[PDB]
């Protein structure tokens, strides 16, 4: 009862599903006792600012923002998806597009998710950097959709010739929106990276709320609601991890910088 908790969301899952946004708020307030409010922004960077500055108690964010601000944030918990707390980046093209590999997308109009996304930018940036080109040199046009669901839409609709997307989001939409997703196919799958975690500011790690929150996430599979929420997100639940999960990502950040 003491007040109001601010919990941040990013489109690292289907945050358009208002139904889930509801159940989720429900499970959290019960588990935490106080009223929890879910926050969203237009971009990742915006959420990341609010989180670093402690304006949000915690937030569900991509692995890339977490490592970029590694020092100013700590892990709370990481989703489990199909057994393991990991995911891939999918480079997607049109279903009927006849092409072999990445190199054939030269000259595409390309949809990225967010300049701060691992699966929606960084991974593909790496593929470019290893070939000594940038997006402006390799693609005839590129743009940010500010969300993974949106990348898939862009490709499916024909607005983009190819796209870079969170593979979890793609595999979930393959079942919740199968006709859309069926207008795309996966051209390249990355290696496995740490699943987008929940996290909080480091100079407020020793906090009641985080602990209250860290708890809510691990025990989610133990409530009736929390089990409904998980079913919706197609996740097994949340586990504790350390920064070492996210090394694959930091090493890509390093490859991009060193290759530039």
């Amino acid at each position: 009862r003491p007040g109001v908790i601010r919990f941040g969301l990013t489109p690292v899952f289907l945050s358009n599903d208002l139904e889930v946004l509801d159940e989720l708020q429900a499970y959290l307030t019960q588990a935490v006792g106080q009223e929890v409010q879910l926050i969203t922004q237009r971009t990742y960077q915006e959420v990341t600012a609010l989180l670093v500055s402690g304006n949000l108690e915690a937030a569900w964010i991509c692995g890339y923002p977490f490592m970029k601000f590694r020092d100013e944030l700590d892990l709370v918990a990481t989703p489990l998806w199909r057994g393991k707390p990991v995911y891939q980046s999918y480079l997607i093209v049109g279903r009927d597009r006849d092409i072999a590999g990445f190199e054939d997308c030269q000259g595409d109009i390309h949809a990225f998710s967010d300049p701060d996304s691992n699966s929606g930018y960084l991974v593909t940036k790496t593929y470019l950097a290893e070939r000594g080109v940038s997006e402006e040199g390799f693609f005839r046009k590129s743009f940010f959709t500010y969300g993974h669901r949106n990348v898939i839409r862009a490709v499916a609709s024909g607005l983009a010739d190819s796209g870079s997307v969170d593979g979890y989001v793609w595999e979930v939409m393959k079942t919740t929106e199968p006709e859309l997703v069926a207008k795309t196919r996966v051209l390249v799958k990355s290696g496995w990276h740490g699943f987008p975690p929940v996290a909080a500011a480091a100079g407020q790690r020793k906090s009641q709320a985080v602990a209250r929150i860290r708890s809510a996430l691990l025990d989610m599979n133990q409530e009736v609601l929390g089990r409904s929420v998980l079913t919706r997100l197609q996740l097994d639940g949340f586990v504790e991890t350390t920064a070492e999960s996210y090394d694959s990502i930091a090493a890509n950040m390093e490859r991009v910088r060193r290759l530039g």
